[PDB]
DNA sequence: ATGAGACGCTGGCGATTAGCTAATCGCCAGCGTCTCATCTTTATGCGCC
């Protein structure tokens, strides 16, 4: 309790270990921790039609509100 | 069977009498702090469809 922290990150918890992938069944943290032959980076994970992430982030909000 | 109709110094002074914006420039402008947290964003540094 004597120790106190300040600051906040940039990403949610549901994004790291909440949202799972349809084809895999593992989260983003797992893909970064292990992806086998091609240890693809964050931008390759998100911008991949082979995974579901690009599809599920697009449900975001509405810019034309 | 008679008794109306026909009307001035003013203009050019002084001298009261009364009254008003405008052009020029200068001055001089509330300000002092701290705490606390909060978020951003930037400089540099690392990845190929």
């Amino acid at each position: 309790k004597r120790r106190r922290y300040t600051g906040w990150g940039r990403l949610s918890r549901k994004l790291i270990n909440g949202i799972r992938d349809k084809q895999s069944g593992k989260t983003i943290l797992d893909f970064l921790k292990s992806d086998g032959f091609a240890n693809r980076n964050f931008m390759q994970l998100i911008h991949d039609d082979s995974l579901t992430f690009k599809e599920d982030i697009q449900k975001a909000q509405v810019s034309g509100q």
